[PDB]
């Protein structure tokens, strides 16, 4: 069957959390206004696109932007690919600030809600949107990409959306949003020192300041996990558990171009393969937050508590060993073509 | 370095949770009477139909001719095109808009109601506007990125209150009454754009323009159908929207220089005929006659008030903001950062 995108393949479960803890978000309203907004950085003093990018009004633009594309042949299509779902990933904005508002304490109500989370929430989005601005036009000038087949992408992932399995939770969703925010930071992180080696210095600082706003958002969302772990214990240790055996789905998964059925799997493959982010990095990023969040050193948690705080601290190694073993998948992996590099070819 | 904010208190909830339920009622009458109005992903316009194809030997003459056609539009229409731009790069905030209302909103981000696909499908059609017109601005050399990229991040910062009180009811009306206004603003800047001497720019707005026509359709067979099912409470909401006034999506717009951008913004798009005080009342007039506000009977005390005031306002509003006297000739020139602090006339 054609132009079918993937689908959630989960049952839809919403509001889980006790309407009551909805009164500790109000709360923790100051709170928030103290310890969270401190890692937004203030417009005035934030970069922009255009700081990375070719300047238009300027008689360098030419020579800027054929600089530009010089560098990016020596650039392989398989780093582009990656490259692509980044950015893709990135555009698909607006679902992941509908992700935040599904949160029952902390959702913006009317659209410019006063409260401290609704504040973070917008000025968040507004962050992230530069992510995908800068590596749009990147791509654009480029010319090593298929930009329509990119567009297309795009289009299909903002009408699939995504269902992050937070369950309107804001437990769940911090902790989720904790994870993605460090894989974010890993993934830009990687392919900016990749594009050091490459030859190209500039999409190096590109991915590179795109990294630093990653690491302030998890440092942002792992203090209200760490404080959210101080007010209840047994709560957040539930919903720390119960997130990982749902596994952690990348919010770009549903990613379909209207030829592959597998585009995410595909995407993904290219990217282990290269080392931007792996299988073991997923894991990394769990042990870290296992000891970001001093689940070990909890006491005091019901029987309920201590099977989830047992469940949490042993997963990291299982994940290791079992998904360290890429014998036959790494080596004899198939080439296969993109759309987003017009049909060219890459070792998955 | 403080973006203006909503001067009016914040209202939520204000429709009965009782009318939740018939939404979800008409969820598979949505799914026929509004679905029907997106256009299937792969039969739609991507931003590089009308960009310069950078996998092509004739990017680079693309890119020239692009730049080139652009000295000859003058800084007035890129100040209008850029804020116009801007409002759609916003678009997470309207995203947000759609999920603010009870019997209507995606509970998950990916939920399979009706509403929620049209939400979502809505959204992914918006996101080209402004990719496009955000490429094309930068390509042109006019206009100075780095300003408007912050102007939209303050914007998304700031969202916007469009006072619909989380009621579908308001909602509905409210985003009926702007995508008549995009469809407005995006075809008179491409009409112009053609008389300045750019065809390709008025295939970009036309084409965005558009887009818009068919999200106007269907917001407003969803208000047609509220008049059908409860001509009391869509009355109601009619008029409260119109004494509250629809304010424009992008009204906090902010550079961090100019405090009265918006206004300024408007200024030159009512100056320049993209969007004037009347096209207000036009759209106003339209939809009392669309909705067939006036052929309304049995409506109580109250919806008889609502149904009078509404169709008197577009005539009292045109009359007042017609004479352009004090404002329109002694108009001064204002310096915007969009175009580096160049000036145009308000
Ligand atoms: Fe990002
Ligand atoms: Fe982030
Ligand atoms: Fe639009
Ligand atoms: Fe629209």
């Amino acid at each position: 069957k054609p132009f079918m995108p993937p689908r959630e393949v989960h049952v839809q479960v919403t509001h889980s959390m006790p309407p009551q803890k909805i009164e500790i978000f109000k709360s923790l309203d100051n709170w928030a206004e103290e310890n969270i907004l401190v890692h937004l950085k203030p417009v005035e003093k934030c970069w922009q696109p255009q700081d990375f990018l070719p300047d238009p009004a300027s008689d360098g633009f030419d020579e800027q932007v054929r600089e530009l594309r010089e560098r990016a042949k020596e650039i392989p299509d398989d780093y582009f690919v990656v490259l692509v779902g980044d950015m893709i990933t990135e555009e698909a904005l607006p679902t992941y600030q509908t992700m935040l508002n599904t949160l029952d304490g902390v959702r913006d109500e009317t659209g410019a809600s006063p409260t401290s989370w609704a504040i973070w929430t917008r000025a968040w989005t507004a962050e992230e949107n530069r992510h995908g601005d800068l590596l749009n036009k990147y791509l654009y000038l480029s010319g090593r990409v298929d930009m329509r087949q990119i567009e297309k992408t795009i289009q299909y992932l903002i009408g699939s959306g995504m269902d992050p399995r937070t369950e309107n939770s804001p437990y769940l969703g911090f902790i989720y949003t904790s994870f993605q925010e460090r894989a974010d930071f890993i993934s830009h992180g990687n392919t900016a020192r990749q594009a050091k080696e490459h030859g190209d210095i500039k999409l190096a600082q590109i991915c590179g300041t795109i990294a630093a706003d990653e690491k302030r958002h998890e440092t942002a969302y792992t203090k209200i996990v760490e404080k959210l772990f101080e007010i209840d214990p047994d709560g957040t240790v539930l919903a720390f558990a119960d997130m990982m055996r749902k596994k952690i789905s990348m919010p770009a998964h549903l990613m379909y171009d209207g030829r592959d059925d597998n585009l995410f799997d595909h995407f993904s493959a290219v990217a282990q393969r290269l080392g931007v982010y792996t299988a073991k990095d997923y894991a990394d990023i769990l042990e870290f937050l296992v000891g970001r969040w001093k689940v070990d050193k909890l006491t005091g948690l019901s029987a309920e508590g201590q099977k989830a705080q047992d469940y949490v601290c042993r997963l990291p190694p299982r994940i290791r060993r079992l998904e360290e073993r890429a014998q036959g998948r790494a080596k004899e992996a198939p080439t296969m073509p993109f759309s987003w590099i017009f049909d060219r070819q890459v070792k998955l």
